[PDB]
């Protein structure tokens, strides 16, 4: 064995190499190659080590799959129990304080870690269920929401009404560009909607924009905040992975609660149907969202796209779900070639259920909400999602994604492009 | 139009004519008419009709022009700044104001430049082939930005 011993050395070899070497972006060609080869040797051992001990490394962190740990708590606990395997909060604070172009790419190690974990028929499912449990922040807010029916947050406005959980993305100044805080609010909101007995159906829509170019008009989503990403503010674990295993997965499978109510023996997770209403446009992570709703409406002037065909990161789980909606040809036209799909063209019905003139939209959205109220919709929706996406499929995809994305999150072509927005 | 006759020699020489509602420019054999009321999304009015007809007349009378193109230009209004907009129709404000003329606007555009887009301009018997083509017509291309 002695793989740990080896890794600890490869890591040390790197850790000390960075202390003597000059600051990133001031290094010479011979220097960049040395630190590069060092990281490479370190990372290769991380894979080799986990390929045979991932389960043991995980059993120790979760007391043999007896304690559920969300993504952040897992990697943090991994950092302290296995120095060198993944970056400490400290190592990561230094990284988060540098613009993307100058990071050492320590997150990649977390990518290596989560891939091995997720690949296990034992740990992966356990980690997924962990992410399906309600956020502690939502539990805190649950009593006040059940009473007020209102919760204002930084990126989302939640309001209960007529049995509908109305989530409104309200970053009026940046066309709802996504960031870490938006993911926390989205998950918090989704958790509240699913935990409130007063809520029967959920609705996600964008609110009025204040920016001069869209003043007075609604805009669903302009995707990830490219400025922050360039700035080094987009977290692999806390943003990219958290949204896929968190609130987006809960939109599909609901929230795993404790055995604390009747029927839990047949429904451990509380799920509910969701409606998405797209105003203006849905780009990137926003268009990504759509592949998970029970109902989708859009105003006649909107379009859908995953633009970074060139130099972008992987469009989340779209590579996993789009084929199902559009077939492999259109799927590759949208993601590999960047084809944008307008609401009024025939193929938009592969993604949207209903397209309406902006002055008929609100009415159509209301009518949509009231058609998904019953228990028949709940049963049917659960069986359909079960057939459309299996536990293994989602898991295997999210496994390779963890790493593949980690790598794209530090690709020179991506960093460069993002720096020009 | 008499106004086009006046401007014909200067257009044949410069290949450019700036007007209040339209910008005409000859290039690569193309008569490029640009509706440029950047502040009101090219809302139509009496002056725009005079310019449109004047422009169409010039395009059809210039031997240097083979094909015509009509397009809207960049808007300055905050809601469309930097983007092109073809036409938002008649100026509703003026119409309310009593500034839309039945004869000079509504009828003039239909029997004037719009009919010339279809049948060309009837000239005098002052050139060969006039016996088989009294009107000079040319093909037109329209490019619509925004709406
Ligand atoms: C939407 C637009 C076409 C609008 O054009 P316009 O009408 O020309 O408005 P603009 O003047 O450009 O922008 C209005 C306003 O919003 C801001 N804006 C617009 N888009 C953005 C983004 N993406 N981030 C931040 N701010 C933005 C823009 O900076 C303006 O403010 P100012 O810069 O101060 O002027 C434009 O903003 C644009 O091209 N944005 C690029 C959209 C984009 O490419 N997003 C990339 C998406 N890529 C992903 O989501 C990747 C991803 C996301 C995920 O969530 C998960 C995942 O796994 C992968
Ligand atoms: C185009 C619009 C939808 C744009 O919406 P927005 O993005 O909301 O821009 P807005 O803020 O409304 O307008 C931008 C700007 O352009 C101005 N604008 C827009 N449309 C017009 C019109 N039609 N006239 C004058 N000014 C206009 C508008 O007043 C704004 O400036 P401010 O008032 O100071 O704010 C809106 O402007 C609009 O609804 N215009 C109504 C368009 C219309 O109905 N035209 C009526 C057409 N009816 C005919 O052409 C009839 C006709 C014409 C003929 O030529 C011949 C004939 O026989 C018959």
């Amino acid at each position: 064995d002695g793989l740990w011993a080896a890794l600890t050395e490869a890591a040390a070899s790197v850790e000390k190499l960075l202390a003597t070497l000059p600051e990133h972006g001031a290094r010479s060609s011979a220097e960049r190659a040395e630190i590069a080869a060092a990281h490479d040797a370190a990372r290769a051992l991380r894979v080799r080590f986990l390929d045979t001990h991932a389960d043991a490394v995980y059993d120790r962190l979760t007391d043999h799959r007896r304690v559920h740990l969300r993504l952040a708590e897992l990697v943090e606990a991994a950092a302290t129990a296995f120095p060198g395997l993944v970056p400490t909060q400290q190592q990561l604070a230094v990284e988060r304080s540098l613009p993307q172009a100058a990071k050492e790419g320590h997150e990649i190690d977390q990518g290596i870690f989560l891939r091995a974990v997720l690949r296990s028929p034992l740990a992966g499912p356990h980690l997924l269920d962990a992410m399906l449990r309600p956020t502690p922040r939502a539990l805190e807010l649950l009593p006040e929401f059940v009473r007020t029916g209102e919760v204002e947050m930084e990126a989302v406005h939640l309001e209960r009404r007529d049995g509908v959980a109305r989530l409104t993305m309200c970053r009026d100044d940046r066309l709802n560009a996504e960031d870490g805080q938006q993911v926390d609010d989205m998950e918090t909101a989704v958790d509240l909607a699913l935990l409130d007995p007063g809520v029967r159906v959920g609705l996600l829509r964008g609110g009025v924009m204040s920016h001069p170019r869209y003043r007075g008009k609604r805009v669903f989503s302009a995707g990830i905040n490219l400025k922050y990403l360039s700035q080094g503010g987009i977290s692999l674990v806390d943003f990219l992975m958290r949204r896929e295993l968190g609130y987006i997965h809960k939109l599909v499978r609901g929230v795993l609660t404790n055995d604390d109510r009747p029927g839990w023996w047949h429904s451990p997770r509380i799920e509910k149907p969701w409606v998405a209403a797209v105003d203006g446009f849905a780009i990137g992570g926003g268009a990504q969202l759509l592949l998970v709703f029970d109902r989708v409406l859009a105003s006649s002037d909107a379009y859908f796209s995953l633009p970074a065909a060139k130099e972008g990161i992987i469009p989340g789980a779209a590579n996993l779900r789009l084929g199902r909606f559009a077939g492999p040809r259109v799927s590759r036209q949208v993601i590999l070639e960047g084809r944008r799909i307008w609401a009024k063209e025939p193929e938009a019905r592969l993604l949207v259920d209903e397209v309406v003139e902006p002055d008929e939209l609100d009415a159509a959205i209301e009518r949509s909400l009231t058609r998904l109220d019953g228990d028949a919709v709940l049963a049917n929706r659960r069986m359909l999602n079960l057939a459309d996406e299996s536990p293994d499929g989602f898991r295997a995809y999210m496994a390779e994604f963890a790493l593949m994305q980690a790598l794209r999150l530090y690709g020179h072509d991506v960093i460069d492009k993002v720096g020009r927005f």
